[PDB]
């Protein structure tokens, strides 16, 4: 089997990308932020506190006929950006772009922090990280990739987000029309659950290539691309007017510049980021200084190809016996 899915950019600055998902019977649809470092499907529901919902769709178990209470089982997630969400689990059945799973987990939220609240577009988040991070007690659950793996024609996911557009997600295929040259696949430690790898270097704008190991996440749910910090610090240092903000928390530019490419390697392959891909706008309203979609990693523990990076590639998720990740330009 196979499925495909578009996933489209929740607003103007591709803060993040939601892609319908069919949960039920009948099919609820709800809007989900499918989240490469994280191993959790969980959704806005008719259990989610009221105040705290505040324009998502919600899933409501009672109406669908194919939902399970799973006995005794709830959930607690805390993502990197500070925000959280916790609840109740069902078992239900999941579909995407074609792609049908039954039994899937479907974590349903009693409670979200406010910046879920705050975001209206996301309906809850589909984790494809690996099912050891999962967070329900007290039996872990399986993510949905997993539990489609062995049934799909090829055991892949791949991403392929849109700049400024809409993009797809596809499972068990790869789409050879999707990408210019080749792809180039680089090794994978599973050992905290990512898809972490080895970037073997950097460059900024048309500047020479810098040999050196970047270890990082592919991560679809983090925005930006954060990476050590004299790398950001040499990036930043070809824009004028650049400056690390303490009071912003990161590096703001003059909404006036042209920003640099940045080129991160693979193999001996390279990934070209425009710079447009790293202007994040203003950062208060009618500001005349913007702010950087390259960040330092320095507080983090763990650099973070986010979004900013994944969406210059096409972006192969191996889930073969030893996973790889591979990257086409495109």
């Amino acid at each position: 089997s196979t499925g495909s899915a578009t996933t489209t950019p929740i607003d103007s600055l591709d803060d993040a990308y939601i892609t319908p998902v069919q949960i039920g019977t009948p099919a609820q649809t709800l809007n989900l932020d499918f989240d490469t470092g994280s191993s959790d499907l969980w959704v806005f529901s008719s259990e989610t506190t009221a105040s705290e919902v505040d324009g998502q769709t919600i899933y409501t178990p009672s109406k669908s006929t194919t939902a399970k209470l799973l006995s005794g089982a709830t959930w607690s997630i805390s993502y990197g950006d500070g925000s959280s969400s916790s609840g109740d689990v069902y078992t239900d059945t999941v579909s995407v772009g074609g792609l049908t799973v039954t039994g899937q987990a479907v974590e349903s939220a009693k409670k979200v922090s406010s910046s879920f609240t705050e975001d209206s577009t996301i309906d809850g988040l589909l984790g494809l990280a690996f099912s050891t991070l999962n967070t329900v007690s007290p039996t872990q659950q399986k993510t949905f990739f997993d539990n489609a793996k062995a049934s799909l024609d090829s055991p892949v996911f791949t991403a392929d987000l849109g700049y400024h557009a809409p993009g797809t997600y596809n499972f068990g295929f790869i789409d050879t029309t999707a990408y210019t040259g080749s792809i180039t696949y680089t090794a994978v430690s599973t050992k905290q659950g990512f898809w972490e790898w080895t970037s073997t270097g950097y460059a900024v704008g048309s500047g020479t290539f810098k040999s050196t190991s970047i270890d990082g996440i592919a991560d679809t749910g983090t925005t930006l691309l954060y990476l050590p910090a004299t790398v950001v610090s040499a990036y930043w240092a070809q824009v004028s007017g650049a400056k690390s903000s303490s009071s912003v928390g990161g590096y703001v530019f003059p909404c006036s510049a042209t920003l640099p490419s940045f080129t991160f390697g693979v193999g001996s392959a390279r990934i070209v980021i425009p710079g447009d891909y790293i202007d994040f706008g203003p950062i208060s309203t009618g500001s005349s200084s913007c702010f950087g979609g390259i960040q330092s990693s320095a507080g983090i523990g763990i650099n973070i190809f986010g979004d900013v990076a994944l969406k210059a590639a096409f972006v192969v998720f191996n889930g073969a016996t030893t996973p790889t990740l591979g990257f086409a330009s495109k």
